């Protein structure tokens, strides 16, 4: 279990001001941390967010949430369940700004939401330091879905914060699932990121940022974009079919549909061919390293957790860390969950 703590600076809230917060189990006989971002879509006005509100509410607001938490798949302790971390300290941040994890703005007279997602985070790290994280080795930012997409809009940022805080021996690492999304044509989205950052005061990192500069700053929440830029090492799990993708592609099999699908599995395997620590297995799917049976797919005859760790000795033969599938139709791998 993982124990609920609110952030003393009750400045940084969730949608409707309510404190944010974090879920910590700590391991006192490590230097590694662990520290997971929770998705769940988002929202981008008034009304769209007052929907939200009535329906899903523990996403916006931690005034109903439990003091505890099971950790499962990587934020697991059991080294059954989980082989690549499991003696770690973990952290679990639940999603409650509906801001891809990238807004600064505060509620007020004006502004009915606050959108802190950008500023939880650093917060989140500035009050683990006194907590242990102070004499960490190695920070990990993971995330899924939304939560996937806002390890690449923050972990250059988490980096950036300790090493002007004088902790430069603290090595900030990224790993994002199921958060690399295509801004392609539809079977039958990118309006409504670009009103949710001008709704949210949503920050982008700042290479990519003035690469697309005012107004397109959009540009940043697709990884194909936003990765070339980022300093720090990322590590990118993601079904080449997943289903948030086919979602917002309006897809629910006729030739045209066969071939739509066959392009999309295409082109994402191929926005992966320069990305040198990444898992894409060709199923259809959502999310996979909080799950408690992550450890069951398979790519080329390698589990995730073997590449993870795999990626932990080639930053320190047989050892992979570049896992694309190459089949291409959704459960061609015989591994996918079913
Ligand atoms: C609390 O958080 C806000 C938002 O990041 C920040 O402006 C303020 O300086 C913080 N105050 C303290 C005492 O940490
Ligand atoms: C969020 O969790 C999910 O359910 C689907 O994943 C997503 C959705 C939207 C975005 C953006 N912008 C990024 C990832």
């Amino acid at each position: 279990d993982l124990r609920l703590h609110l952030l003393l600076n009750t400045s940084v809230t969730c949608n409707d001001g309510s404190p944010a917060g974090y879920y910590l189990k700590e391991s006192r006989g490590s230097r590694r941390w662990l520290l997971f971002l929770e998705g769940g879509w988002y929202c981008f006005n008034r009304e769209n967010c007052d929907s939200r509100y009535d329906t899903m509410r523990r996403l916006m607001s931690s005034r109903d949430w439990p003091r505890t938490r099971t950790g499962t798949g990587i934020l697991s302790s059991q080294p059954e369940e989980n082989p690549y971390w499991w003696n770690a300290n973990m952290v679990f941040i639940p999603y409650c700004s509906s801001d891809v994890w990238s807004g600064a703005s505060s509620k007020s007279e004006k502004n009915e939401y606050a959108f802190m997602g950008a500023l939880i985070i650093q917060e989140v790290v500035r009050e683990l330091l006194g907590r242990g994280l102070s004499g960490a080795k190695v920070l990990l930012l993971a995330g899924s879905s939304a939560g996937g997409t806002g390890v690449l809009l923050n972990v250059d940022r988490v980096a950036e914060q300790l090493e002007k805080l004088g902790y430069p021996a603290i090595q900030v690492r990224g790993l994002a699932d199921s958060g690399w999304f295509l801004d392609n044509k539809q079977y039958r989205p990118t309006e409504a990121i670009r009103r949710g950052i001008r709704y949210w005061n949503g920050v982008v990192p700042e290479r990519c940022r003035r690469q697309f500069q005012e107004g397109e700053e959009w540009n940043c929440f697709f990884g194909y974009k936003v990765y070339p830029t980022l300093r720090s090492p990322v590590f990118v799990v993601q079904w080449l079919f997943d289903e948030a993708q086919l979602t917002v592609d309006n897809v629910h099999v006729q030739e045209g549909l066969r071939l739509y699908i066959q392009n999309l599995g295409r082109e994402l395997r191929h926005t992966l061919k320069d990305v040198p620590a990444s898992f894409a297995p060709a199923c259809l799917s959502h999310e996979i390293i909080i799950r408690s049976h992550w450890t069951d797919v398979q790519v080329k005859g390698t589990s995730l957790p073997r590449a993870l760790h795999c990626w932990d000795r080639s930053l320190h033969k047989g050892c992979p860390v570049h896992l694309v599938d190459s089949c291409p139709w959704p459960h061609c791998n015989p591994s996918c969950p079913t």
